[PDB]
C-alpha cells in the first residue's frame, strides 16, 4: 500500500457512528489537506475555535494538533482529506496563513471555489485508484492544486 | 537560459508554429546536432514530414513526437499539405521523469505517441494548457507548465499501461 499519498472522504452524520470530534495532541507524521464539502465543521486548538464551511481547505503540518468535528448546529460535516509526504521542493508552497498555531487555511474566492473543490475531488479519486500510476497522478494533481493556490493568491 | 532570445524561463519554454504553405514559416528546420533540452511536438492541423538520414515519417493531427537531447531535428510541412500547425515544448526534465521519457521510436531515438481516438482530445487539450502556461507571464506559469507536462507524461504511462496490443 501507498507510501506517499492517501486520501478519502469522511461523511459525518448527526448521531452517526462517526459523529465525534477526533483528537490527537501529537498530530501526525505526515501532512493533511482537509476540504469541507457538505455542511459545517469546527476545529479547536488550546481553547481557540474555528468554523469551516463548504469549500475551505485546511492544512495540517506534521505534529500539528488535530482537533475537529461536526458543528453542533450542522446536520453533517462531510470532508475530503489527503494524507501525504510532500516532495522536497513543495515546502515553499505549503506556507499557508494559519487561523491559529501552525494550521494553514485557504478559502477560494466565490469564483474559484468550483475549480479547487473539483481539482481536490480529482486528487481523492487518483489517490483511491488501483492503477499503477494512480498515486503518482494524485501527487501530481496535489502539486497542481498547491501551484494554483499560489497564483490564486496572486 | 533554456532558449536564449525567446524566453527567460530556465526549465520549460513553449510555442506555436502555424506553418502555412508559401508563408514566412514555410521552410524546413535542420538541426544536425540537436538541442540541449528535450522537445515534444504535437501536430494540430495539417501534416509534416520528419526526416532522419534518408528516412521520412508523416506526422498527423494528434501525433506527439519526442526529440531527446542531441537527437537530430529535421522537419517541415509535408509538400502535399496546405499547412502544418504544430505546438511544441522545449524542456529540462525533472530527475524522476526519465522512466516516462523512453518512448517507442519511429527511427533513431525519436520518440512517438499517437493517442487512442478516444484519448486524442484529452492529450491535445492538455498539450495546449502546457503551451499557454509555458508562455504565461505569471510568476508560477512555468512551474504550472512543468506540472502539466508531468501530468501529460503520466497520463501516457497510465494509458499505455492498460491499452491492448
Amino acid at each position: 500500500f501507498n507510501a506517499h499519498l492517501v486520501a478519502g472522504l469522511t461523511p459525518i452524520e448527526a448521531n452517526g457512528v462517526l459523529d465525534f470530534f477526533i483528537d490527537r495532541p501529537l498530530g501526525m507524521k505526515g501532512y493533511i489537506l482537509n476540504l469541507t464539502i457538505r455542511g459545517q465543521g469546527v476545529v479547536k486548538n488550546q481553547g481557540r475555535e474555528f468554523v469551516c464551511r463548504p469549500g475551505d481547505i485546511l492544512l495540517f503540518p506534521p505534529g500539528e494538533i488535530h482537533h475537529y468535528g461536526r458543528h453542533p448546529e450542522a446536520r453533517e460535516w462531510y470532508h475530503q482529506w489527503v494524507y501525504f509526504r510532500p516532495r522536497a521542493y513543495w515546502h515553499e508552497w505549503l506556507n499557508w496563513p494559519s487561523i491559529f498555531a501552525n494550521t494553514g487555511f485557504f478559502r477560494p474566492d466565490e469564483a474559484h471555489q468550483p475549480h479547487f473543490s473539483d481539482l481536490f475531488g480529482q486528487i481523492i479519486n487518483a489517490g483511491q485508484g488501483e492503477g499503477r500510476y494512480s498515486e503518482l497522478l494524485a501527487i501530481n494533481l496535489l502539486e497542481q492544486l498547491l501551484l494554483r493556490r499560489m497564483e490564486a493568491i496572486n
